[PDB]
């Protein structure tokens, strides 16, 4: 089984969530084929080496999952888009681009945080370099945050991303509204599975060869 979670918004002031995440990593995650964390794992992020005991503890708990044989992957959210390679190495996670297609048990599945779907130069390299100065997953987040500091997902964006990636399944979070949506893409049926935030209960998408399901579980 391949597991997907997001929107934990971990912080020192919310230790029950952190405890529930540790239980998850030490139990369910150990039995998975892989674990995908689709952004907003932390409420905020600046420096990979910030003095934060919470960061050290989470990195070691995640690294203990991957060390046990369960690969771990991370797609940045709008809260933790500065999380970098150093922390990925500390935690044993692979960082993924803002949109990624997986081949899960014969099916193509698009994963992303979901904020780039909203829910509120190229020809010349020397010129292109200037635009790609920061990784795309940082450039778009920084621009949106700056605009929002100065002053539901868009359906056209959903379709457009599923036709661009030739995909009938999409998993994301960000909106904090867990649900399963049906739609049309690529002249076929398509589905968009939305994760929930961990403010009061955990949630995951569990994908197997036979089933996908959106599951909620208490922190215990
Ligand atoms: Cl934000
Ligand atoms: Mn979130
Ligand atoms: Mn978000």
């Amino acid at each position: 089984a391949t597991l997907f979670i997001a929107d934990l918004h971990l912080c020192v002031a919310a230790p029950a969530i952190t405890a529930g995440f540790l239980r998850f990593l030490a139990g369910e995650a150990r039995k998975a084929d892989a674990l995908y964390i689709l952004g907003d794992l932390f409420e905020a992020w600046i420096g990979d080496d910030d003095p934060n005991p919470l960061h050290r503890k989470m990195a070691a708990a995640i690294k203990a999952v991957s060390d046990s044989g369960v690969p771990c992957y991370f797609i940045h959210g709008n809260r933790d888009f500065l999380l970098g390679k150093r922390f990925a190495r500390e935690s044993g996670m692979t960082l993924l681009p803002e949109e990624k297609v997986l081949e899960l048990y014969g099916r193509r599945v698009l994963i992303m945080h979901g904020d780039t779907l909203c829910t509120d130069k190229v020809h010349k390299p020397w010129l292109q370099t200037l635009h790609s100065a920061l990784p795309s997953h940082v450039r778009k987040r920084i621009a949106a945050r700056m605009r929002a500091n100065s002053t539901d997902v868009n359906q056209n964006a959903v379709v457009s991303a599923m036709e661009k990636h030739q995909v009938q399944w999409l998993i994301h979070g960000h909106t904090h509204r867990p649900a399963v949506h049906e739609l049309i893409a690529n002249q076929q049926p398509a589905f968009r599975v939305v994760l929930g935030a961990w403010h009061t209960e955990g949630s995951m998408v569990k994908v197997t060869a036979d089933d996908v399901e959106l599951i909620h579980f208490p922190f215990l």
